[PDB]
């Protein structure tokens, strides 16, 4: 009677997307996206920036691949820097094809960079774009804040030449005041990482297609959204893409693959990496922690797990009729599921 | 807001058929129906168009029960036709009654057979129609698309002596595509087979009962829709032909029966037969694989497992006060059920 | 669209009894209730007529503690008969008091006994007429058919003297059928009980507290209802009877107690009786089985079961402020929980 | 001090037999065997005396591959003497050959009866004796008793004409007893059956290697011993053999085939046959504690498939060890103990 | 009392290795030991002939991680003289440097090849040679066999350039048989393989420790012995060292890595390859199957885990003082322990 209910919100098991006219093949769809209103990509995903999936490997891997990677800034200003440089300067072999590179307008692979809004971060932005990052993504677990906000328009008006991003949020309302900020895109997800415990401490979250749909709602297009966080499978990519996301950012999925960071590890006769939550307890060495701490199977070279994804986005597609990846954003449609499907 | 939701779409776990009024038992009830507006069976049952389900030994075992096998196309042309030869040319001992045989109108054993869209398509149908070939199913992944009604329509307009039917769908708009473009029938289903990872890939699908009622309703009884795949129960069958289908297709009930194709595998001491997608990784030795490969428990003659589904729709039957088929159809009633029944 | 949904059915998990205002505790709450027109009982139990729950051992202790059996209809009809005059002919030892027994006009210990609807139906109706039984139930699967119309209305048309209930039956529309062909109850379950594969070979079933409701509310309280199946706990019973329900039949919970039919039998060093369903391929040896058969585990003497059900029924009485039967069956207000509620 | 250990004893599991120098391959060895002194099988196979395993659809079937199955004497005389009369007559069309079928001497497939030690005993061996048995297996769960070596006398004395074979047992002193009795073979088994639960209910047992050996070493050959129970891979077939089994008898091997007496029960989507204990609750019904289990067994289609299986693994065994012939496995293997690490 | 037990056989964990006095670290420790009389080794492993684990890019890996590798023979003639040309004239890279690669005279990374007892023989063993191939391993499931025997004295009589070694076998008897007829090495085990079913179909098999020692105890030394199968920890392989093997043959530890044949197959969200007996259905495709046929994890390259290997057998030579592997063969002690201990 006093209980607020706003909605009942959606999660990627929640719904399917329902088939329609085509004449397109998966093998002919394009995956050309717009990661800010400045950058766009040749394929719709994004590197998670966590200190188990992206450094300068997983970068550069990103971007060969026509996506880009968001190096985490659990690391020095000055080794961050570094590995925006890394990036930008990497050349590749000369039997090295990736036609789909997704690069700046010197040639260079781009890359993006993540700050907090601590004291540390006007030092740290002035680093990273002396560098050459593509991006700036202010980047905390509760974007809909006056630090959040009063930084991403910071960074717009003191510089202008670097495209920023600002989350997570989960709500049309915190979508807009990051817009009227000046942020080149918005990142969504409170609640749906594979390592979140955000919903079993802090009680918060917000599923995540609903999530999605509020913030494109609210936005109408001005500025592009990531989804990020949630994503187990293939099919979880055309949901988000259908649902209004114009990118999409993993971190498990890349976890795990050879270019992530750290060492494979013996265990039990099988090879793992670890992944680990940014708000884990290793992860932060106060607030208590809010993401868990474990290990993924190793998985190889993440071309491999990449083309396997974009493939199953291809099939969606073509069952969809969707030639680019905005005929999907625009006419895709769902029918809701019970807990027996 | 954005996001469409068309419905909230169910499956045959979310529904019960409810008892009604009767004056018939089981025993007494037809189960005569049409496969297509040309071709009646003496029982709803379709075998599917798979490597591990029908080849001409389980075509003719179906059509001595009274329904009928669809060959599947993973096999070359001259190889197909003569399945069907082996078919229509087929002979019963002497000692040997099957009354409720599914036969043509020269006696012969009925029988289908499954084709794609690609170049080898036209030579592939006049193959099978010279061979002798009941119906020709022209079966994708994807029905709604130019590919599948225009190909139909091809067979129609060049063909008019055998049936035709389109598929896959999941929608009215389909039917009515594939209605207009000549179809003796149509085949629903995305996402609902035993096998299937279509879901999962491409965030696709339809739950079974919504997809049949969205199919029959836009079809009026013009012609009729089979119900293919997500049959575990007779029970399904049930529920499928009382939400508007005329004939069920399965395989994995009919997989691992003697009549299937493969050798029976020693495994733990026990026999086990191959059931596999025609999506699969070993179906398909590039589409991104959208089925899985496994075993399924031996289950010696078919006749046995067609006695219990048949058996159990006879119940069901009984229970609705349905003599015929179509009463089923236009009398069933159903409640809708919670994840706790 | 063309899909005829006529409701969103609930079974017992969907739903919890609000509590309420009351000044009754549960030991001093009246579990009396009416088990048809004309027999009332002393509790709102009845042992399902199954030959792994209710022969005369079974009918006779049910009718001790206030309750009644239906006898199975698995057996002759000279032994069934038998089997009602073994209860009707009972005398308890003068050193053994059941104050709440129930019994008829004359002192005997009541009890009940199934028939079909088949061809030795009259002759067995008359038997068991003839053996003092109290109540034929006319029990079938299917009780919305006009073989169980049509036999309900022959034993009330040429049985006055004995009460006749119809079932089974899951819908309002069936209950008005038995009620005019003059039923004195009827038995309300399609698909609930916990042997019942129906819901699976057949796709045919209604979930318990709605079909309680339907029938309850196409009654309006002319006849008295059984809520026949799915009982797993106390609280099933309490659910039923704020549906609607005026009894409640269980098997599996009184399958496996020293009287029900059959031998114990320790297996893995443990005791078990067995239950199966009368669908089940055991129970028939034509149709396909619709029940299965299992081992249940050894619960002793009835009556500590008994007692453990009629207390849990006390208990939500005493939350509900509910002194009788009638004013659970009248004054129950329920939530619908989700999924999480039941987890 | 005082407990007498007679040894310790080994089950299949505990042992493995030794590759050895060969020239004959799997395809070329002989599997001709004695089922009895007087009867000698194409193939080391016999099929359980159980009223679920074999009735005359199963012994034709056995007999058809090689083997000999013995019918169960749970029904009364009149019906199984039907039933070896239903194998004696049994005739395949032209169209289907056996060339390797288990016949006598009149060209009729071969086939065993059991019979017991009760009252009615004396008139079942007539019967069955009267309508051709080849064999009568005096059978019962101690054939180291006063009842089954004066029954086994009794058939030798009163009906020459059949072999005997008496059981179960599972010493040397007991296969001496039965030899001594007239007995043409003994059976061997207390302890090793699937559905046994002897080992729990007396705890009684032997492992059925040392069973096999401890019979196998007192009758020095005199007659051949069946190994009974406990045979679940092809592997179990060739060490009982080595050990100095002439056959085996299996129960739950051909449990659940279409030949088994059954009906197939559709039980969760799959198909099973009963597979149960002659001393099982259900079988002493249609006063002993229980000795046995009672279960379903997965459906596993003809017969003929499994026993392929079976044949064809000791083929293989015989040809690692360098045996042509059924005796040569018998007189020459040579086996290592293992330890519970060998087995994990 | 007849039965025959010639032992109780002893598998790697029945068995551990006693520490000694010992001088030399780890990472001082030499491995290199022979592989035939004639073939020496820098580190004591073989990839195994099969067609899951070796083709010409494991033997490559193999040869330049200092070890070798067989290649497997299910392709015909012309296709495996080809994968024996493409390991020798294979020519490492600039900023390549493998200093413990294994190679022949001419300085070309060394390689063996499987052939079996069929009528192709004879032509496939001229091919082989011809190619370059340095050790022709007559490879079947029983190596004491008038086949094997008689096809190793061909080898080695028409061919004497190369080395032959014969297998598989579990005893001295056999071993002797083998250098009767002028094997340079001969390979051991009979049942011990992780896709083994041997055991269970035949009833056949020698634990491999025991297989080992008798195998070693007969040859004394006049040829070395590689041990194949069952090897799953660096234990494993230390174990079988001071056993008497000189050589150790993986199938299962070498598959899935990057080199192995096969794509790797995206399944349940993880990576995998096929790894399969060479006497399964599939491989096969009259014997019945004596393998199994499965998946095993992605690893990614081989030179990771044959460096974990490497260290666990230096550490293990720290342990026992042994500076070199002969040390190992000749002064290993060990301890039987129960399956208290195996826990
Ligand atoms: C301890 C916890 N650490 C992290 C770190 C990285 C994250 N990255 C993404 C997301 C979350 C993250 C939480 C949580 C919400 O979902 C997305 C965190 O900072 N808690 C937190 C709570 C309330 C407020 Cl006001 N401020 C911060
Ligand atoms: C790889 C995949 N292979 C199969 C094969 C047989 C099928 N048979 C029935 C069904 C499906 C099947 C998928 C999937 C949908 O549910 C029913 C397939 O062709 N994908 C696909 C995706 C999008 C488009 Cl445009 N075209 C094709
Ligand atoms: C085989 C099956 N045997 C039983 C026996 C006792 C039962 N007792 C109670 C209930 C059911 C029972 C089913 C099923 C429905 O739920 C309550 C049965 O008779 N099937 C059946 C189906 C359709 C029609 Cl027309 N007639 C009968
Ligand atoms: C109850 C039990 N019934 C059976 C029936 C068939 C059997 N068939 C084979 C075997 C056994 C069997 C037991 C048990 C030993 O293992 C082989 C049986 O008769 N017990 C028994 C115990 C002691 C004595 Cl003096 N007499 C008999
Ligand atoms: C079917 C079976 N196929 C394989 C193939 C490769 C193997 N490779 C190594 C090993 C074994 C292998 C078995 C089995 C023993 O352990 C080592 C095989 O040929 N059986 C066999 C049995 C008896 C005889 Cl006389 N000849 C051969
Ligand atoms: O400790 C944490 N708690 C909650 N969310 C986190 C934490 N660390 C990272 N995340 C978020 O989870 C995403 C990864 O989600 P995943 O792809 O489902 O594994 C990241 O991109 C962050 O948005
Ligand atoms: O690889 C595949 N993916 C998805 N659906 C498939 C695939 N192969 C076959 N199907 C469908 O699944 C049906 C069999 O479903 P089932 O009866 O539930 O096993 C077939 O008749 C096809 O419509
Ligand atoms: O074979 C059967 N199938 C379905 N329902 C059955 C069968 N046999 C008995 N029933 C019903 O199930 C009730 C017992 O249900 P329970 O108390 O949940 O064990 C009986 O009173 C009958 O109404
Ligand atoms: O009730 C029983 N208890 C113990 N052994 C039995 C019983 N019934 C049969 N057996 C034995 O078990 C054998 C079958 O063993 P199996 O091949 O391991 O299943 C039969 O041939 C009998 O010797
Ligand atoms: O099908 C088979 N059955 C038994 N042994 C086999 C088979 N295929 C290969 N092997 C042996 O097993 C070894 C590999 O064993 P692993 O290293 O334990 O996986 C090979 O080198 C062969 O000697």
């Amino acid at each position: 009677s006093m209980l607020t209910i706003v909605q009942e919100a959606l999660t990627f098991d929640d719904v399917l997307l329902l088939p329609a006219y085509s004449t397109v093949l998966p093998k002919d769809v394009s995956l050309k996206t717009r990661l800010t209103r400045g950058i766009y990509l040749n394929i719709p995903l994004v590197s998670a920036a966590m200190d188990t999936v992206t450094e300068s490997r997983m970068a550069i891997a990103m971007a060969q691949n026509g996506g880009i990677g968001i190096l985490h800034k659990n690391m020095d200003i000055a080794a961050q820097a570094a590995e925006v440089r890394r990036v930008k300067k990497f050349e590749a072999g000369k039997a090295e094809s990736y036609p789909n590179s997704c690069k700046d307008d010197l040639g260079r692979l781009r890359v993006g960079a993540a700050v907090g809004t601590g004291a540390d971060t006007p030092s740290r932005v002035e680093a990273l774009v002396e560098a050459g990052v593509d991006v700036i993504v202010v980047d905390t677990a509760h974007g809909h804040s006056a630090g959040v906000i009063e930084r991403v328009r910071w960074v717009k008006q003191n510089f202008p030449q670097v495209q920023v991003i600002g989350g997570n949020i989960a709500t049309g309302d915190a979508a807009l005041a990051l817009l009227d900020a000046g942020a080149d895109a918005v990142k969504v997800g409170i609640g749906p990482g594979s390592i979140c415990t955000t919903r079993i401490v802090a009680g918060i979250g917000m599923p995540q297609i609903s999530a999605i749909d509020s913030v494109a709602s609210a936005l109408k297009d001005q500025i592009p959204l990531i989804a990020d966080g949630g994503i187990r499978f293939s099919g979880d990519m055309a949901k988000a893409i259908g649902a209004g996301a114009s990118t999409i950012m993993v971190g498990s999925l890349l976890a795990g693959t050879e270019e992530a960071p750290g060492e494979v590890e013996f265990f039990q006769g099988r090879y793992y990496k670890a992944y680990r939550g940014m708000g884990s307890l290793g992860a932060m060495a106060k607030l208590v922690p809010e993401g868990i701490e474990g290990r993924v199977p190793y998985k190889g070279p993440m071309g491999n797990i990449v083309h396997q994804m974009m493939g199953g986005l291809r099939s969606s597609m073509g069952y969809t009729g969707s030639a680019v990846i905005e005929d999907l954003r625009q006419n895709a449609k769902f029918v809701k599921i019970t807990s027996a499907g």
